[PDB]
C-alpha cells in the first residue's frame, strides 16, 4: 500500500581501478555497511578519482567509466537510478535503454578518458580486477579475447573500458560471449554510441 512503498537506492561508488602508474590494480574505497548506507541516502562525501570506477547497488556490483566528462555504466546494472554525490543523489543524465546505457555527469574530482579516432582494432579491457585483457575488435560491437577465459573472470566488468593502445576510449563492456561457460568474446557500446547520445 502506498504508506510503505520503498524508494529503490543510489548507485555508489565503493572503489576504482587505478591506471595512474605501470601497475593496473583495483581500490576499494569504501566498505559494505558505508555501501548500503550511502545507497538509502544518496550522499557520498568520498572524494572521487580516476577513470574507472568500481559501483555498487544493494543488489549488484560493476564498473563505470568517465568518458568526455560523463561517467558511463550499462542499464542492466544501474537501471534508471540515481548515483550518489556529496551533495546527494544526482539523477541520470543520459538512459537508453536499447542501447542498455546510462550515464550521469562525472564526478568532482574523476579523470575522463578521451574518445578514440586512431580507428585500430587492438584493443584492450580493463576489468574490475585491473586485468588488462588485449581484445581483437571484431566488428563495430564486437571483439575476440586473445586468451579466452571463463565468464566468472569478467562477471562484474560491465561498464568497464575498452581502450586503443594510445589509451582512448573505444567502448564500454556490455556482455559476455560465452561457450560452455569459456568467454571467446565481448561485447559493447562503441564509443560512438555514447558520442551521439552527448
Ligand atoms: C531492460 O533493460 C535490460 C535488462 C537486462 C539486460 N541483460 C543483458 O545481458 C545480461 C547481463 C549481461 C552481463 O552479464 N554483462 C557482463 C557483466 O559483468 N554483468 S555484471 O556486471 O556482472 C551485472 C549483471 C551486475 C551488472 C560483463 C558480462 C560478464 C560475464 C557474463 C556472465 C554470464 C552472462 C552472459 C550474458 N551474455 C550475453 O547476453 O551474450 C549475448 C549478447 F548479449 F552479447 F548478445 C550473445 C547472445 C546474448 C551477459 O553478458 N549478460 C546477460 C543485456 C545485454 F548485455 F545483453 F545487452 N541488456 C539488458 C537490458
Ligand atoms: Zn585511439
Amino acid at each position: 500500500h502506498m504508506a510503505s512503498m520503498k524508494k529503490k537506492g543510489s548507485v555508489v561508488i565503493v572503489g576504482r581501478i587505478n591506471l595512474s602508474g605501470d601497475t593496473a590494480y583495483a581500490q576499494q574505497t569504501r566498505g559494505e555497511e558505508g555501501c548500503q548506507e550511502t545507497s538509502q541516502t544518496g550522499r557520498d562525501k568520498n572524494q572521487v578519482e580516476g577513470e574507472v570506477q568500481i559501483v555498487s547497488t544493494a543488489t549488484q556490483t560493476f564498473l563505470a567509466t568517465s568518458i568526455n566528462g560523463v561517467l558511463w555504466t550499462v542499464y542492466h546494472g544501474a537501471g534508471t537510478r540515481t548515483i550518489a554525490s556529496p551533495k546527494g543523489p544526482v539523477t541520470q543524465m543520459y538512459t537508453n535503454v536499447d542501447k542498455d546505457l546510462v550515464g550521469w555527469q562525472a564526478p568532482q574530482g574523476s579523470r575522463s578518458l578521451t574518445p578514440c579516432t586512431c580507428g585500430s582494432s587492438d584493443l584492450y579491457l580493463v576489468t574490475r580486477h585491473a586485468d588488462v585483457i588485449p581484445v581483437r575488435r571484431r566488428g563495430d560491437s564486437r571483439g575476440s579475447l586473445l586468451s579466452p577465459r571463463p565468464i566468472s573472470y569478467l562477471k562484474g566488468s560491465s561498464g568497464g573500458p575498452l581502450l586503443c593502445p594510445a589509451g582512448h576510449a573505444v567502448g564500454i563492456f556490455r556482455a559476455a560471449v560465452s561457450t560452455r561457460g569459456v568467454a571467446k568474446a565481448v561485447a559493447f557500446i562503441p564509443v560512438e554510441s555514447l558520442e551521439t547520445t552527448m
